[PDB]
RNA sequence: AAGGGGACCAGCCUAAACCGUCCGGCUUGUCCGGGCGGGGUCGUGGGGCCCUCGGACCGAAUCCCCAGCCUAGCCGAAG
C-alpha cells in the first residue's frame, strides 16, 4: 500500500516521499501516529501543488536576489 | 426461450469532465474537502473543453379550470 510520509523515517524513506508498506502497518501504526497518510489521489494532488509551490517561491528568490547582482557587481 | 398473433403504449432524471459560488481544514494555494447552482445524459458512441460557421417549434407523468362520473332523488302510457 502506497502512503506519503510525513516525516523521515530511519531506513522507511524521507519525508513527502511515497513508499509501499503493509495495509496494517500503515492502519495501526503510520497513520494514527500522524507520520504518514494515505497516497490517494486526493493527497497526490496535495502534495504535487506544494512541491509546486516551493520551487515556484523558490526560483523566485534566485530571481529577484539575482536581480540584485545585477546592481551590485556593476 | 426466441419468433408469430394480440392488450396497452412513453419515456425521463442523475454521477463524472468543465465553470461559478459559499463554507472549513492546515500542509497556504493554481490546495484538498463538503454543500448548492450551472453544464451533462449517450451506442448511427455520447459528453466536456478550445476554434469555426448557423438562431421559432415541441411540451409533461406537475399545477389550474371544465365536461363526465359517484355519494340523495324525479317524471313516466292505457279499463
Ligand atoms: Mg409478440
Ligand atoms: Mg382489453
Ligand atoms: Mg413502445
Ligand atoms: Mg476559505
Ligand atoms: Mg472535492
Ligand atoms: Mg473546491
Ligand atoms: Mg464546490
Ligand atoms: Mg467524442
Ligand atoms: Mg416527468
Ligand atoms: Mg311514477
Ligand atoms: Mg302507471
Amino acid at each position: 500500500m502506497k502512503v506519503i510520509l510525513l516525516e523521515p523515517l530511519e531506513n522507511l524513506g524521507d519525508v513527502g516521499q511515497v513508499v509501499d508498506v503493509k495495509p496494517g502497518y500503515a492502519r495501526n501504526y503510520l497513520l494514527p501516529r500522524g507520520l504518514a497518510v494515505l497516497a490517494t489521489e486526493s493527497n497526490l494532488k496535495a502534495l504535487e501543488a506544494r512541491i509546486r509551490a516551493q520551487a515556484k517561491r523558490l526560483a523566485e528568490r534566485k530571481a529577484e536576489a539575482e536581480r540584485l547582482k545585477e546592481i551590485l557587481e556593476n
